[PDB]
C-alpha cells in the first residue's frame, strides 16, 4: 500500500483510470476535428483554430487526473486512445454536433466517477470532480449548444456562407 | 406635514409612486427579455447584454423618482412588480416591437405626470420630468424604431441569419 | 428536451424559478429599506447607502441563478416580484433585525434547494449552491447578526444617538 | 428701450431686483450665523464653517440675477440688505431651523417669479429659474431638514454633546 494513501476505493482508483483514457480520447476526437478545417477543400481557419484550443485543454484535463491518481495513492495504468469515429467531418455543424455529442458523453462519465466517489464516502474526490470538472462540462455543453443553434439558423451545413461567416464573427 | 415639503401636491405624490412602480416594471421586463437571448436555442448574445444594460438603467430611473419623492416630502409606497406579459419573446424582432411599445407606454404616463405637475403649478416637477425623463424616452423611442427597421429590412424573423448578424454589428 | 439538457429534474428546475422569485424580493425589500432612511425625517445617509448595496447584490444573485437555468437547459417562468411587508422600518435596528429575518429566510429556501438536488443526484447543481450561495448567506447573517448585537448595546432605537454614531463609524 | 431687450416685462424685471435683494439677505442672515459659532462662547467650527460657505453661495446667487437682469435689458435698482431677524443664534440646532425657515422662504420667492415669468409668457426666463433656482433650493431644503432631524434625533439643542459630535461628524 502506498504512504500517502487514504479514505481511496480501488474502485475509485480504477474509475480515474478510464477517465484519464476518455480525456485523452477526447482531445485526439477535437485534434482530428481541427485539422479537417485546415483542408483546402474545407478551409474554416477558424473552425481549425477552436478545435485546436479544445484539444489541448481536454490534455490538461487528462493530465490533472494523473495528478490526482498520484495524489491519492493510486497506481496510473494506459490504455489505448481509439481513433475518433470519423475521419471526414462533413461541415461545421455536423462537428460542433459531434462535439456537443462527446462532451455530454464526458460528462455523464463525470456524473457516474461522482456517484461512485459518493458511494464510497470519498468527499476529496467528489470535490476534485465538483471543482475542476462538472462546472467545465456544463459551460462546455452550453457553448457548443449555443453554436449548433447559430449554424443552424444561420442556414447551415448548406449555406457555405453561414459557415463562413460564423467562423469569422464567433470564432473569430 | 413633512418639514421640507413645500407646494408639491398630493395628486403628485401619488403619481410619482404609480410611476416608480412602471419603472421598476420597466426594468422586469428587460431582464426577462435579456435571459430569453441567453436560451440555449436562441444564444444571440449582445441581444441578451444590450436588454439587461436596459434593464439596469430603468432600476436607475425607479431610485431617482425615489429620491425626488424623499427630496419633496412625499412618502414613497410601492406595490407588487407585476411579471411581464409574455415568458417567451420569440424572436430579436419581435422583442425590439415590445420594447419599442413599453418605452411609448412609460413615455405616455411621464406626459400624464408633466400635465398633472402643470395643472398643480409645480415648476420644480416640471423641470425634474423634462431633464431626466422625457428627452432619454424620445433617443430611447427613436434608438429602437431604428432597431425595428434594420431588422425589418434585413429580412427578420425569419432570417436567423438577419438577426444573426445584427447581433454582431449593430448590437456589438 | 433542450440539447444541452442531462441530469437536471423538472423539480430542481421549478425549485430554481422560485429562487429567482425570492432573490427578486430580497432585492426590492432592500430597496424600500434604502430610501427609508434617505426620508428627511429619518436621514442616516449610510443606512440608505448600505441597504441599497445589499439591493444590488440580490439582483446579481438572482441574474446569476436565470443564468444557471439555462445553463442546464431549463426554462425561465417569472412571477409577480410581491412588495416588501412593511412601509415603514421604524429604526435602523428595527431593519437591520428585518434584514437578519429575510436573509434566514433565504437561507432555508437555499438549504431546501441543496436537499432537493441532493435527493436528485444533482452534484453539479449542489457545487453551485454551495460555491455561490451558502458561504455567503452564512456571512450576510454573521454581519446582521453583529450589527443588531451593536445596535442593541449601543441603546438603539431609543438613543437616536445610537443609530446616528452607528451610521458614522460603522456603516460610513 | 435698451437695444437688447425683448420679450422682458417690466413686472418681471422689478420682481428680479426683488429677488437680487432677497438673496443678498439670505447672504448677510448666513453670515451672522457663522460668526456665532466662532464665538468662545459657542465654539463649534464646523458649524461657522457651513454657514459661511452658505453666506459666499448666496452672493453667488445674487449676482447671476445681476447678470440676468443685464441678459435681457432690464436695469438692476439696488436697496438696503436688511439685518438679520437676530443677533444671537442660540444653538446648532436653533441656526438649522432658522435656515431652514430662509430657504423655503427665499423658494417661496422664486415659485412666484416662476408664477409671474409663466403669466408674461417668458419662456427664457422660467428655464432660467428652473435651471439655475429651484432644484438647488428644493436640495438646499433636504439637506437642512436631514440636520434638523439628526440634530434633534441625538438630543440637541440641550446636549452639548449632540451638537459637538453633530460639529465633527456631519459638518467636519
Ligand atoms: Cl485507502
Ligand atoms: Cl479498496
Ligand atoms: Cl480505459
Ligand atoms: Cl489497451
Ligand atoms: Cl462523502
Ligand atoms: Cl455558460
Ligand atoms: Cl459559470
Ligand atoms: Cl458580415
Ligand atoms: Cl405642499
Ligand atoms: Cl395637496
Ligand atoms: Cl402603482
Ligand atoms: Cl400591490
Ligand atoms: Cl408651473
Ligand atoms: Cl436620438
Ligand atoms: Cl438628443
Ligand atoms: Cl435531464
Ligand atoms: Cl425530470
Ligand atoms: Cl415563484
Ligand atoms: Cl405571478
Ligand atoms: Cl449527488
Ligand atoms: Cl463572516
Ligand atoms: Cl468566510
Ligand atoms: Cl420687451
Ligand atoms: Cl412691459
Ligand atoms: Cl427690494
Ligand atoms: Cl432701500
Ligand atoms: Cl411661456
Ligand atoms: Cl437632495
Ligand atoms: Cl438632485
Ligand atoms: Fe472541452
Ligand atoms: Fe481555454
Ligand atoms: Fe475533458
Ligand atoms: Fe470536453
Ligand atoms: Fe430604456
Ligand atoms: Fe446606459
Ligand atoms: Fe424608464
Ligand atoms: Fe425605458
Ligand atoms: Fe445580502
Ligand atoms: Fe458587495
Ligand atoms: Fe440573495
Ligand atoms: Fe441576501
Ligand atoms: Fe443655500
Ligand atoms: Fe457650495
Ligand atoms: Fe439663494
Ligand atoms: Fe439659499
Ligand atoms: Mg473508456
Ligand atoms: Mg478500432
Ligand atoms: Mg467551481
Ligand atoms: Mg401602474
Ligand atoms: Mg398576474
Ligand atoms: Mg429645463
Ligand atoms: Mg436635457
Ligand atoms: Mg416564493
Ligand atoms: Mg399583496
Ligand atoms: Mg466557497
Ligand atoms: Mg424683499
Ligand atoms: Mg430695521
Ligand atoms: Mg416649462
Ligand atoms: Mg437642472
Amino acid at each position: 500500500t502506498s504512504q500517502v494513501r487514504q479514505n481511496y476505493h480501488q474502485d475509485s482508483e480504477a474509475a480515474i483510470n478510464r477517465q484519464i483514457n476518455l480525456e485523452l480520447y477526447a482531445s485526439y476526437v477535437y485534434l482530428s476535428m481541427s485539422y479537417y478545417f485546415d483542408r483546402d477543400d474545407v478551409a474554416l481557419k477558424n473552425f481549425a483554430k477552436y478545435f485546436l484550443h479544445q484539444s489541448h485543454e481536454e490534455r490538461e484535463h487528462a493530465e490533472k487526473l494523473m495528478k490526482l491518481q498520484n495524489q491519492r495513492g493510486g497506481r496510473i495504468f494506459l490504455q489505448d486512445i481509439k481513433k475518433p469515429d470519423c475521419d471526414d467531418w462533413e461541415s461545421g455543424l455536423n462537428a460542433m454536433e459531434c462535439a456537443l455529442h462527446l462532451e455530454k458523453n464526458v460528462n455523464q462519465s463525470l456524473l457516474e466517477l461522482h456517484k461512485l466517489a459518493t458511494d464510497k464516502n470519498d468527499p476529496h474526490l467528489c470535490d476534485f470532480i465538483e471543482t475542476h470538472y462538472l462546472n467545465e462540462q456544463v459551460k462546455a455543453i452550453k457553448e457548443l449548444g449555443d453554436h449548433v443553434t447559430n449554424l443552424r439558423k444561420m442556414g447551415a451545413p448548406e449555406s457555405g456562407l453561414a459557415e463562413y461567416l460564423f467562423d469569422k464573427h464567433t470564432l473569430g
